[PDB]
């Protein structure tokens, strides 16, 4: 069926739920052996949010290459994407190995440091110009150079530098900070925007490493991002819009990551902001 009105459909059943459970049964199922060996329990944040092992980013570490985070390859849209979960105290020099191993020139971030009054990921970044940071486990220095602080989001430019090499990179840092504590935003309408803003900078494009998207696990917020960018993608290639099939492109997704989308109401979120999106993009 289109998506505007199989989406009237299961609004007017009130099916969500069984829409949802059946993509929870179709999904993937695939071995993540090296995320749950004993030395990596301090590297995982949920112990039900796992790599798999096909698609798992390694770190270029002889000791120990492992870190929560995923490589998406969408082959018909020509996008790739990092999906990763929000760094913990001891995986923020990983973090930023990884962003600087993949040639990453984004991040993305759709959390907050603290919510519902407990911590959800670590303060990777810094918040003064003139106090830096430095990983000593990874060698890297990481200096906040400007910020920009908007009414739903705020856009961060970056410094890092290898300091084994002297090189330095610009990194680029997009934070969705109003997602709200319980349920989803009730209009797509800032997130699209925020979309939008991280296409616009080059983050998403070819001639850069894949964009890291994190949230607290990397599944629900983030699998969000990136499903409704993918499907927006397709939606400008093919010929015909209204083959595009949200159901089968999240089940695509799922063969790399587990469990993107973790409740029914992201998953209504995601059919609303690719509706409103297809109709900004045009023609209008
Ligand atoms: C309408 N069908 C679609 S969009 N099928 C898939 C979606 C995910 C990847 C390949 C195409």
């Amino acid at each position: 069926m289109e998506m505007e009105k199989e989406f009237e459909q299961i609004d007017k059943s009130g099916s969500w739920a069984a829409i949802y459970q059946d993509i929870r049964h179709e999904a993937s199922d695939f071995p993540s052996r090296v995320a749950k060996l004993p030395k990596n329990k301090n590297r995982n944040r949920y112990r039900d949010v796992s790599p798999f092992d096909h698609s798992r980013i390694k770190l270029h570490q002889e000791d120990n290459d492992y870190i929560n985070a995923s490589l998406i390859k969408m082959e018909e849209a020509q996008r790739s994407y990092i999906l990763t979960q929000g760094p913990l105290p001891n995986t923020v020099g990983h973090f930023w190995e990884m962003v600087w191993e993949q040639k990453s020139r984004g991040v993305v971030m759709l959390n907050r440091v603290m919510e519902k009054g407990s911590l959800k990921c670590a303060q990777y970044w810094p918040q003064k110009e003139e106090k830096e940071m430095i990983f000593e486990d990874t060698n890297l220095k990481l200096t906040l150079i400007s910020e920009d602080i908007k009414s739903y989001y705020t856009v961060r430019q970056l410094e890092l530098e290898n300091l084994t090499t002297q090189e330095t990179r610009e990194i680029l840092h997009f934070h969705y900070t109003t997602w709200p504590d319980f349920g989803v935003p009730e209009s797509p309408a800032s997130f699209l925007n925020f979309l939008f803003k991280v296409r616009e900078s080059g983050s998403l494009s070819p001639e850069h490493g894949p964009v890291v998207v994190h949230c607290s696990a990397g599944i629900g917020r983030s699998g969000t991002f990136c499903l409704a960018d993918t499907c927006l993608l397709l939606m400008d290639k093919r010929k015909d819009p209204s083959s595009v099939d949200i159901k089968k492109v999240l089940l695509e997704m799922r063969k790399f990551r587990m469990g993107l989308i973790q409740t029914a109401d992201q998953l209504r979120f995601s059919y609303l902001a690719v509706i409103e999106g297809a109709k900004f993009i045009m023609g209008d």
